[PDB]
This record gives structure tokens, C-alpha cells and sequence, in this order.
């Protein structure tokens, strides 16, 4: 006779958990996560910003890389998120306990973060992480300024209701670089059509493709580097093959249209 | 020499606080609030739904009117909201403590409700009420069903980010009546253009006028009855002069355009 | 070269997950959990109370057993907890989404429940579950009444800060039965002396042994049945060997004193 | 005919709202609130701590006084509280939005703070303020260290369940000064005996008198300065008449015994 199943751990490809040393993207912007998960540190004369943290077990590695960059825990002022799933917001709660960092996020992301990814529209309770509270709620198009770096929120609902692209301007070789950190546009295993928990899912994705296509975007980065053709392990060539925001949006839309057609058939 | 000012109470016109007996709108739908604030009770064989509660001091009156209708505290199953300002969601926290009711709301409304209306985009902390937590988060177009009455959420952001119209079909004289409880479309004292806390405010209002115009709408009701030309004190004629949803949206848009032109001049 | 470790699932002995049919304890009190985790249903003419839910994956089984007892989801009015660890409060969030149930708990338990067991004083983030909010905060000695069954909270901090014994009087063979659901008194792997996160841990445990010893206690039940010598699989003899509250407190204190002496040596 | 009453503002004696310039208590400790409400700034080489903020309208004044002391908003690292009523925790939410400050509090205080003082055990919803979330939960006797100043929490439940005395050691004229910031011990209009929302109220107060009596206490300060015979407007003599912790506890207990005897008679 038969017990209920044991809880299943959220396991991921090893490369998503492979620590790397900081990789510079522009004068004040560094990739400090793992080989296959983005976590961006932006260092300013007035403290540091982190965009995403990756998986829940990455907190100590992130703090190690911050220290290597000259950022102590007090100096971390702000955490921003692409979306509040466990592989991107995983260590946010712990980072808040261990640093000076406060979280800014939109209402949708704040609600999902506050329940630790539980009651997900598509995953249920299958992929959870430690819950965290947001200190500031942002609206679409709102700006946050740290040490003179101006971050702009661009809502791009679909992958989660609260999915956000964050843009800012850094410098490189003397010139401005408009960086776009665009969120995921995948729909992994999602019911797209007639989903009772997300009735306008398709319309939202279509609007989000258009938003991403139009972002100020000299350099695109994504939560999974492979989605934008980054290879964080390739050193001086890590970004050489990166997609434009236009190409990223177009590729995501073509994949999405294929998934819709497969869903209608299946 | 000069102390800081005393806190100012949120005071309103007396008619907003004038209790009235239940006024029937359709076979299962009643106005149970005050003369000038809507609070709608929908009674089903499987429990009751409340849409809005009015001001914070209205909890006991609402419970009195529910009892008069045959609804005990256990029978109240669900509270829905137009928007989470103090004159519409005021008594929600107390109603939850005193009844079986759970709250369903969108993420924006849930966040504002959870802070008791504090840190409002336009009012700051000037108009607060007891905070309450939402038990269910709804997405645009999602349905909630109680005792066979199907309520549909239609997001109409503007007055607050989380403003929602709720629609359902009741019956009257043997025939279906498509009831639309459309939220406020006012912008009282708001900075409309270039508002850093709400950069897309104007676009959202314009989309919301179009949403309201298109609602299924045999009978329109609004949080302030006068906004839809209801007179709750007029008895058998209370709804005689009510606007259509199309006329309500058109009047709100004309007022909004006037306010924009005045803001540009002022 | 070496990736960070994968997340580890919270796995438990199979018997903790082995469904059982409802086992009657007294006229209105039933064990409805698994062979080795207590979840008590108390059925009243005015709805049902659940004390604990067990592991997170037990929600559907609990609802199955409630249905077998004549308790539909609307009829479940109240969830009470021994303490907010994953093997006792695991399915509370899901039960709230799927039933009419509201949670009453003390402040300590509410705070831990709201973070899903994360940032535990002793376990860190190693044993988490879906977070849930409390609808009512109770103080020590406060009573909650459902359908004429009066439940009294007796704080017994130690195993967690918010650990609580719940007592009530049922009937059996015509006579009153004072039931005591006393919380765990274990300290599994805990640093007892000089713990910076719990400086008064030892004093709290000692006071809690005295509280448990003095409870009104014709029948003792515990979150792990074996702690009170219950065998839920033994049918008509399931409770035959149960400890008194006095014996349970004495055995817990002797174990605790042994652990203290081992900690001093180790 | 008769409308429901208007909401009543929480108004206080003018002296509670009378700004004062910073008054030094010891080498790193300053009173920066108003004439009749304590708000203590402790400045360290590693940032500043605030103990209490006073009334909700005091945020800007507090920030003015911090700036005068050389403390910018980024430098404020920690807010601690005596208890979470509106005249002591009033501006905490706003201070969090406007500074780097994180809140540490016990579970009881965190729960009350998170509901903005609503559903108070004795005041109901009559005295509310903007809700705020705690970033760290502290246990009795736990220490928090900022820039080498060690703050110790001493729970003294009664006035609120979460009432806390905070102690630390500063210096003055070359010598250590053990400062005790002991919470209120009043019971204003409280039902003391047989209170269903606080059954152990009397026992808690009695234990709290003993806690206060025993604190390390070269200098006592209290949330209302008059309770410890401080006169913040008396300049160089402001603290001359201050009570010892022993005298404060004794006076509070004598008042409490008188109130008990009056309650029995009334
Ligand atoms: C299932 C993935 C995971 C998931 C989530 O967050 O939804 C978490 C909960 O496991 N993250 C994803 C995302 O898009 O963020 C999805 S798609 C994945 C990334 N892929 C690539 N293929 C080639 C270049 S990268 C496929
Ligand atoms: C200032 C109003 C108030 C406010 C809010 O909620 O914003 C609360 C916080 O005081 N509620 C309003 C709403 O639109 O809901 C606004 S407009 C008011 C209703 N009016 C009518 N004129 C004629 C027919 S009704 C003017
Ligand atoms: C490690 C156990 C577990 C743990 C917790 O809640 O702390 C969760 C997080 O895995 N639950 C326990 C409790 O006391 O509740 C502890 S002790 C366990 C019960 N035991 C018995 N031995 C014989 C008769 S029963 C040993
Ligand atoms: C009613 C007071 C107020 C109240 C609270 O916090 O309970 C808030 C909500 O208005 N604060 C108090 C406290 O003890 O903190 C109580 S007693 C007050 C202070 N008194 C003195 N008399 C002489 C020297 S000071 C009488
Ligand atoms: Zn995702
Ligand atoms: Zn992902
Ligand atoms: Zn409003
Ligand atoms: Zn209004
Ligand atoms: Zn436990
Ligand atoms: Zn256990
Ligand atoms: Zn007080
Ligand atoms: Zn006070």
C-alpha cells in the first residue's frame, strides 16, 4: 500500500548553478551570477543595484562577487527583478536579511514574491522559494535613480503577470551604452488559450513582443543568457553574438506562434 | 511658537454616511450601503457576495442590512471591490474579522488594500483605513462563481491602478439583466500629465473609457450613485435616470479632457 | 569544477505520508491525517475546525476525509495549529484557497507561517512550505468557540516560539472528555545554550513542561502520535497506550536534560 | 434623521507635537523628537539607529534633526520600537520609504505594526497609522549591533503584547553609561481583569515591572518623557530629575494596583 509522494526538489541544469567570477558588461555593470543565470550588479558612487539573484542557493556567491567588486553588504541599496520565479528571485529574501538592500517591484511581482512563488498561475506550488516583501511598488514607465544611473521599468507581462524589462544607460570606451535587461518571453508548458487563471495571456504576450522590440537597446541581456545569445563563459567574446532586442522579440514571437499552433492541435 | 499640525480626519458629506434600508436592484442584487455610497449584496443559494463596503464606519450597518436580507455573517462568502480607497473599501478589514468573507482582488488593489490606502499615488497618507489582506488574486477577465452567479473582472485602471468593473447576470421580471458595476473614472486633484508615480496614467484612462463603453450593461451601477445618475433615496424611481455604460464613459472622458486642458493651462 | 549544490527536498519517513481513513477520538473529534502525522477534525453543528494539516502534499487527502465525514469545503470554518513547521502546517495555504477556512494563531506562529517556515531560528531555509496569512491573532489563554466547542490556547514556547497546546471538551459514552492537543517538545539538532537567535530557549522549555503537565487532560494527542504513544494504525486500540499529559511532559523534560548534558560535553 | 458619525482624528496635546532641536543624552545618543515624545538617535561610525519616531506627522522633522546631526537618509540603518502605537511608531512606514532604514521588532510588535495599529486589543480601530513591515524579528534577550553599539531587547509585555525595553551602553565624560529605554507601563482605559482578548494581562504586567526594575540602568528614558521625570525643554537640566528604573517600575506598579482596585469597584 501506497504513501503520498515525497516532495520533489526544484533541480536545474548544473550550468545554472556554476559560479563564475564577475564579467564586465560596461563601465559600471557586471554579470555576477552563474554561467547560465544572470544577476547584474550596477555600481554607482552612491551604492550598488542588483538586478536578479538567480537560484535560492546563490546568495553567498553573489555576496562574494560583490565583495570582489568593492561592494560590501551595506553598499547594496536596491534589488530589481525581471520576474519573481525561483531561478531569478530565489535568494532575494536572504539577500535582504544580509545586506542593506531594499526591493522595488511592480504590484504583480510583489504579490508573487510575497508568496514565495506559490500559487503560480501555471506551476501551482511546484516551484517555490523563500518569500520576500517589496519596499517600493513601481508603475509602468517609472524611473528609479541610484548614484545617477536611471533605471526605467517597462512592463512586459506574459511569462509572469509582473514580468518587467529594466533599461539604463551606462558608458563604455567613452560612449553611452543603452542597456536593456529584457525579461523572459517563454511560456514553458503553459496553457495559452482560454486559460481561466490568465484570460488575456495571448494579448499580453503580443503587446510584450512589441514593447521589447521598441526598447532602447544598444546591448540586450536576458535572465537566461542563452535566450539573447550571450555565453558568459566565453570571456572577451561573451556578448559578441548577442541578439538585438528586435531579434529577441521576433524569435520569441515565432516560438510563441508555433506553441499556439501545437496547442490547438494537441 | 508652533506645533506640527494635528492629524486631520477623513470627513465626507453627510449623505455618504446616511444609512438606508436595502434597495432591490434585481432578483438577487441589493443596494445595502448608504444614500450616497454603493455597497451591493448579491444573495445566492450558496452564500452571499458583497461588492464594496463604503466608509470604514459602515461595517455594523452593512451587517444589519445583511441580517434583514437573511444573510448571517457565516453566509457572507466573498467581498469584491471597485477600488481600494477608504470610501469604498473602508470596512473590509472589520467585515473579514466579523464574517466568513474572503476577499478577491487584483494585484494592484490587493497591494493598496494591504497598506490601508497609505502611500497612495496621489493622496499620499492623507486618506487611510484599516489594512486588509486579499485571499485570492484575480487577473483581467477572470471569473468568480458563487451559487451560480458568475462575476467577471474587467480591469479599468486609472482612478487607481487596480480599478475594476465587475459584471454579472441576474434576473428581473423573468428576464436576464446584465448588471455592470463600473468603477469610478474621476481624477480628483490628480496630476495627469508627466506624473512620475503614474507615467502611463492618461493612456490607462483612455483604455478604461473604451472598456467601460463596451461592457455588457443592461443596468449600470457605480461606487458613487450620482456618477451614474442613480438616486438611492428615490425608491421605485431610484434607477429610472441611470446612465448607460456608454453615456457614463463618454461623460467621464469629456470631463477628463477638460481637466487635461485645465492642467496644461494651470 | 564544481556547481553549487542542488536544492534538497524535504523528505520524510513513508509512514508520515501514509493516508488513513478517519479515526474517531470522541463524539465530534476525528484523526483525519496520515498514520504518523496528526490532523484533527472537530465537527460541530456550526461548521468544522481543523487542528493541523500535516505535510504540504496532504491537502487533497484531508479534503477527501472531510467529505467522508460530511464536511464540505464551505463547512470548514477554522484552522488552528500546534506549530508552523512544514510537517504540521504544510498544506494550510492550499486549504485556505480551497475551503472557507480562516486561520487563528498567535503572533509568533503567524509570523513564521507568513514566511512559509523560512528564516527558521534553527533550520534556516532548509524546511519551507507555501506561506499563509493568519486571519485572527490569539493571545495566551484566549478562547475560540465554534458550534459550542470551546478551544483554549495554552502557549508552550520552545520547539518554536509560537508552539501552542489547544484544549477542548468533547463527549464520549455520555461523559465529558477533556482533550489536550499538546505541541511537540523536541529540540531536534537545536543549539540549546547561548543561542543568539533564542536566548531564553531553556527557560521557555522549562515553563512549557510545567504548562503541559497542568493541562486539562483526560486524553492527550500530539502532532507526532508516537510522542504520546498513540498508534493510529491500531484501530480500536489506537489510543490504549497513550501517555497522560504529566507523563508526556516528564518524558520530554528528561530527554531535554539529556540533550543539555550532551551539548555541554560536545 | 441621522448619519453615521464622521471619523475622528487622533489628536494629542500640543506639546507632543512641538518640535525641538536635538538634545544630547550621551556621546552618541540624542533626543530628536518633540518636547513630549521621545525619538532617540544613536549615531555610530557604521550608521545610525532610531528608537521610536513619535506621531505620524513627525517624519520630516526627524529627518531634519538627523541632517543637523550629520545623518543623511542613507546613513539611517535601523529603526527599533518601544511599542507599535500611533504616537510612537507613527512615521515608521514613511521613514522606511525615505531612508535606508530597516525595522527590527518582536513578533507581537511586527504584527501590530503591519496592521497599522488596527484591531488593537483595547483601542479597536480608534487609533491607527500607516502600516509597516518588519525586516527582522527579534526574540527576548537578543542583541543587535550597529557600529559597535550593542542593543539588547528586554520584552516587557503589558501596555502592548510586544512592548520592549531596549538597553545599550554609551559613554559620557569618559565613562560608560548604561542607557535603558523602557517602554510604557500605563494601561489607559484598559479592562485589566478577565479581558478575553488578553487573559494573562495582569501576570504580564507584574512580570514586566520586575523586568524593568532589574534593567542595567544608569540612565532611564521612556517614550513619554514625563513618565520617567524627564523634561526635554529644560536644557542642561532636562534629565536632572529622571527616575531610576527601580522607581519607574515601582510607580507604575502602584498606579496599576490602584487601577485594579478601581476596576473591581466600578
Ligand atoms: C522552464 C524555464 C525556467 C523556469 C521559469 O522561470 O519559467 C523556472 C521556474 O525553472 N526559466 C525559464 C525562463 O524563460 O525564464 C523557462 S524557459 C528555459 C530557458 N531556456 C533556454 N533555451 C535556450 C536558451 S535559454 C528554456
Ligand atoms: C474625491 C472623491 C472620492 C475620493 C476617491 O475615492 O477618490 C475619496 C478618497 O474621498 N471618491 C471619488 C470617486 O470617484 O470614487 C472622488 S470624485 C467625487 C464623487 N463625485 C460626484 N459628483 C457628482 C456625482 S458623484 C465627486
Ligand atoms: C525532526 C522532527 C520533525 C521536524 C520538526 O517539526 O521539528 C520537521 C521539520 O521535520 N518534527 C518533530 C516534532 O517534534 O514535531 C521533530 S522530532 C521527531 C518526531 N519523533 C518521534 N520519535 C518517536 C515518537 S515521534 C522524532
Ligand atoms: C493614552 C496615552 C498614550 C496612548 C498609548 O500609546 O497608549 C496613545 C495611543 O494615545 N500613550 C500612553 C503611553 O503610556 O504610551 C498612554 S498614558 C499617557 C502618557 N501620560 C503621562 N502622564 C504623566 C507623564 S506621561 C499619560
Ligand atoms: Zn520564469
Ligand atoms: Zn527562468
Ligand atoms: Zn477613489
Ligand atoms: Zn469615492
Ligand atoms: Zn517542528
Ligand atoms: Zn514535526
Ligand atoms: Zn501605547
Ligand atoms: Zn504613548
Amino acid at each position: 500500500e501506497v504513501p503520498l509522494p515525497q516532495l520533489r526538489a526544484y533541480t536545474v541544469d548544473a550550468s545554472w548553478l556554476q559560479p563564475m567570477a564577475p564579467l564586465q558588461i560596461a563601465d559600471h555593470t557586471w554579470q555576477i551570477g552563474t554561467e547560465d543565470l544572470t544577476a547584474l550588479l550596477v555600481q554607482t558612487p552612491d551604492g550598488a543595484v542588483l538586478l536578479d539573484g538567480g537560484m535560492p542557493q546563490m546568495a553567498s556567491h553573489l555576496l562574494d562577487n560583490m565583495k570582489a567588486r568593492g561592494v560590501t553588504p551595506r553598499d547594496l541599496r536596491l534589488i530589481l527583478l525581471s520576474h519573481a520565479h525561483a531561478d531569478h528571485a530565489g535568494p532575494v529574501a536572504e539577500l535582504k536579511r544580509r545586506t542593506g538592500a531594499k526591493v522595488a517591484a511592480n504590484a504583480e511581482s510583489a504579490v508573487l514574491l510575497a508568496r514565495g512563488g506559490s500559487d503560480d498561475l501555471h506551476f501551482g506550488d511546484g516551484i517555490t522559494y523563500p518569500p520576500a516583501n517589496a519596499d517600493r511598488i513601481v508603475m509602468d514607465g517609472e524611473v528609479i535613480t541610484v548614484g545617477g544611473i536611471v533605471f526605467t521599468a517597462h512592463f512586459m507581462a506574459g511569462h509572469t503577470p509582473g514580468s518587467t524589462a529594466w533599461t539604463w544607460t551606462d558608458t563604455r570606451n567613452g560612449k553611452p551604452v543603452r542597456i536593456a535587461y529584457a525579461d523572459s518571453l517563454s511560456a514553458p508548458g503553459y496553457q495559452l488559450q482560454g486559460n481561466p487563471r490568465y484570460p488575456h495571456l495571448i494579448e499580453d504576450y503580443r503587446r510584450s513582443f512589441a514593447t521589447v522590440r521598441a526598447l532602447p537597446c544598444d546591448v540586450l541581456l536576458t535572465p537566461h543568457p542563452g535566450a539573447s545569445n550571450w555565453d558568459y563563459a566565453a570571456g572577451a567574446r561573451a556578448g559578441a553574438k548577442a541578439l538585438t532586442c528586435k531579434a529577441y522579440a521576433d524569435a520569441a514571437e515565432q516560438k510563441f506562434d508555433g506553441q499556439l499552433a501545437k496547442e490547438t492541435a494537441g
